[PDB]
DNA sequence: CGGCATACG
DNA sequence: CGTA
DNA sequence: GCCG
């Protein structure tokens, strides 16, 4: 087992799928207390487990397996024996956790906002209802449509957003394409959000691409809620359902052909995987990765790619589709 | 011990 | 600060 | 919390 999480294929179900919920809670409760550090071993530890071929059923199996320790052995060795790990449950059904919880996953909320104002004695959404004043208009938004964001993204919710995001797209620059990234590209049958990645054959032509595509979504009525020169758009969509409708999180990003690689790469994730490919680039081969290119310090020359394919070769590792990204 | 991904709105 |  |  490889110490990297994009050195070895991750599939999105496996074999330990409780172990690694466990898991993922102690890392979650890290990153509510500030433990970035914490949160990256539990994390890694868990991604482990989602890589092994099979069941783990004992405590030996976990010897020399990276990332697991004193502490991610024992979580591991109390559900074994026990069904349940007190620390994890202990967590669970804490007030400071549920709350981080809950306020966090509001839309422009994250771990220092949601910390404020559990320091200051808020516990539940009516609660940042009853004081509008202090929420930005992101917050406000990410309030009001906090129950359908909530729900979950269905796999047939998203062609049909992707036709009348190509509608737009279509007018503001012919030739443009659309490109579903995120969860659903890795396979996943549910989504948080809708990510897509724009770009155009023609290098150059991308540029100033996105604010023409998100004035004519507006026209068009699909627009609850955007951030507004721009790249990158965080919005929120009207998206039809039998004799009503709902809101969903839809993301857009436009890059220049060039570089469409490289953020085709960046945007298709897991979040881990991302992390740990960067990491590896860095610390292992020497160069500097991110959604842009991936550059030499030494030459001070970037890597022209192609496609993912190039990049996997260009740092050493064996590629993996999207579907074995699931870290 | 230092390090822990990286960039945009 | 928030977001991906 | 773990790795190198
Ligand atoms: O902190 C982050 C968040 C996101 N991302 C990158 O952005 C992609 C989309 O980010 P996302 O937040 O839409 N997550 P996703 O994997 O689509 O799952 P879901 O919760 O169902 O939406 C991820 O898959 C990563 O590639 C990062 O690189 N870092
Ligand atoms: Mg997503
Ligand atoms: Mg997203
Ligand atoms: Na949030």
């Amino acid at each position: 087992m490889p110490a990297y999480a994009c050195q070895r294929p991750t599939p999105l179900t496996h074999h330990n799928t409780g172990l690694s919920e466990a898991l993922e809670i102690l890392a979650e409760a890290a990153g509510f207390e500030g433990s970035e550090g914490r949160l990256l071993t539990f994390c890694r530890a868990a991604s482990v487990l989602k890589a092994l071929p099979s069941p783990v059923t004992t405590l030996s199996q976990l010897q020399g397996l990276p990332h697991f320790g004193e502490h991610s052995s024992r979580v591991v060795q109390e559900l074994l024996e026990h069904g349940v790990c007190e620390e994890v449950e202990r967590v669970r059904r804490s007030e400071r956790y549920q709350t981080m919880k809950l306020f966090t996953q509001i839309f422009g909320v994250g771990v220092k906002t949601a910390d404020r104002w559990y320091r200051e004695g808020l516990r539940t959404l009516d609660d940042l209802r009853e004081q509008p004043q202090k929420l930005t208009q992101q917050q406000k938004a990410g309030l009001q449509h906090h129950q359908d964001l909530s729900t979950p993204v269905l796999r047939s919710d998203v062609d049909a957003l992707q036709q009348v995001v190509e509608e737009a797209v279509g007018q503001a620059l012919p030739g443009a394409t659309v490109t579903l990234t995120g969860g659903f590209r890795r396979g996943k049958l549910q989504g948080h959000d809708v990510d897509f990645l724009i770009t155009h054959p023609k290098e150059g032509q991308e540029a100033g691409l996105l604010p023409r595509v998100m004035c004519r979504l507006q026209d068009q009525g699909l627009i609850l809620y955007h951030q507004h020169a721009f790249e990158r758009s965080f919005c929120i969509f009207r998206l039809p359902q039998p004799g009503s409708w709902k809101a969903v999180r839809v993301d857009l990003v436009v890059a220049p052909v060039s570089q469409f690689p490289f953020a085709l790469l960046g945007a298709t994730g897991s979040k881990l995987f991302q992390r740990e490919l960067r990491r590896f680039s860095r610390k292992e081969k020497g160069l500097w990765l991110n959604s842009h290119g991936l550059f030499d310090p030494e030459q001070k020359t970037f890597f022209q790619a192609a496609s993912e394919e190039d990049i996997f070769r260009h740092l050493g590792l064996e590629y993996l589709p999207p579907e074995q990204r699931n870290a």
